[PDB]
């Protein structure tokens, strides 16, 4: 079955508003929640598709994806997802799946942060288990080279350069722990020297935030220009060699970035072009091997599989 943005227009027409209201309230006490939610949707879709598998807690039959490299002590916002789920269940019992909920929450988070607004395709169902081993293999790491980043995306069906460059735009907001960039700051590739593709001035600022013997869990903004606003500034930073993590800067400085540089330049100079590309990329990502029809189920509690 094909996903459609009208899936709940009759069954739960106010699901979108319930989701938006929840995020709006949470934003007041946690301005980072929007970025965190978008990231959860990304990490869900890359592992066995957007089936809300990442929301499942540990059981005796399978381990949670929350312990995967990249998620452990990193992913967050789970309690917030429970809140909107409870609210939706009251309005429309056993109707909206966790997979779709997280998808709508991701779109609303982008829009609320100043990004584009659009209706996401819906109709996905929830998985019966979590896939830890798959998550540990499917999630791209910050130390991947451009080719490896392209393989990682192609691995799940996103085989277009625009997919990689556009979706990476998600780093236009949110935070990153010092641990992921320590090598770029003090000893890149066992050379004992910092990453040459990192702006020397910015290098000093980052070294202040991430001391050689400091707290590896300290947080740094992904976008030094507009840390909490979803815009195209992320691409501007790349042109000045101010991409925070290795995977960011490679989109512009890698010797294999022949096909990505043009997209970076384009996105950096046109918000409309980037927003349109981001929306198309997002819908493509949200269409990765979904469960529809009778497959999977409509979870009542995103943390656990239905008992029946
Ligand atoms: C291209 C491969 C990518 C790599 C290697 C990567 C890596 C990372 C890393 C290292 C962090 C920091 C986590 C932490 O320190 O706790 C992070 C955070 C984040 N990433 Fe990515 N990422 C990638 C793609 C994406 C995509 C496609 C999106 C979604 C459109 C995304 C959205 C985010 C957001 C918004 C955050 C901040 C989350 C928060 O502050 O809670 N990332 N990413
Ligand atoms: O966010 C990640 N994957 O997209 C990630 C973060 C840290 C280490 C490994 C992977
Ligand atoms: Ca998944
Ligand atoms: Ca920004």
């Amino acid at each position: 079955m094909q996903l459609t943005p009208t899936f709940y227009d009759n069954s739960c027409p106010n699901v979108s508003n319930i989701v938006r209201d929840t995020i709006v309230n949470e934003l007041r006490s946690d301005p980072r929640i929007a970025a965190s939610i978008l990231r959860l949707h990304f990490h869900d879709c890359f592992v066995n598709g957007c089936d809300a598998s990442i929301l499942l807690d540990n059981t005796t039959s399978f381990r949670t994806e929350k312990d995967a490299f990249g998620n452990a002590n990193s992913a967050r916002g789970f309690p917030v997802i429970d809140r909107m789920k409870a609210a939706v269940e009251s309005a429309c019992p056993r109707t909206v799946s966790c997979a779709d909920l997280l998808t709508i929450a991701a779109q609303q988070s982008v829009t609320l942060a100043g990004g584009p607004s659009w209706r996401v395709p819906l109709g996905r169902r929830d998985s019966l288990q979590a896939f830890l081993d798959l998550a540990n293999a499917n999630l791209p790491a910050p130390f991947f080279t451009l080719p490896q980043l392209k393989d990682s995306f192609r691995n799940v069906g996103l085989n277009r350069s625009s997919d990689l460059v556009a979706l990476s735009g998600g780093h236009t907001f949110g935070k990153n722990q010092c641990r992921s960039i320590m090598d770029r700051l003090y000893n890149f590739s066992n050379t004992g020297l910092p990453d040459p593709t990192l702006n020397t001035t910015y290098l000093q600022t980052l070294r202040g935030l991430c001391p050689l013997n400091g707290n590896l869990s300290a947080l740094v903004d992904f976008d030094l220009r507009t840390p909490t606003i979803f815009d195209n500034k992320y691409y501007v930073n790349l042109e000045e060699q101010k991409g925070l993590i290795q995977s960011d800067q490679e989109l512009f400085s890698s010797p294999n970035a022949t096909d990505t540089i043009p997209l970076v330049r384009s996105f950096a100079n046109s918000t409309q072009t980037f927003f349109n590309a981001f929306v198309e990329a997002m819908d493509r990502m949200g269409n990765i091997t979904p469960l529809t029809g009778t497959q999977g189920q409509i979870r009542l509690n995103c943390r656990v599989v239905n008992s029946n």
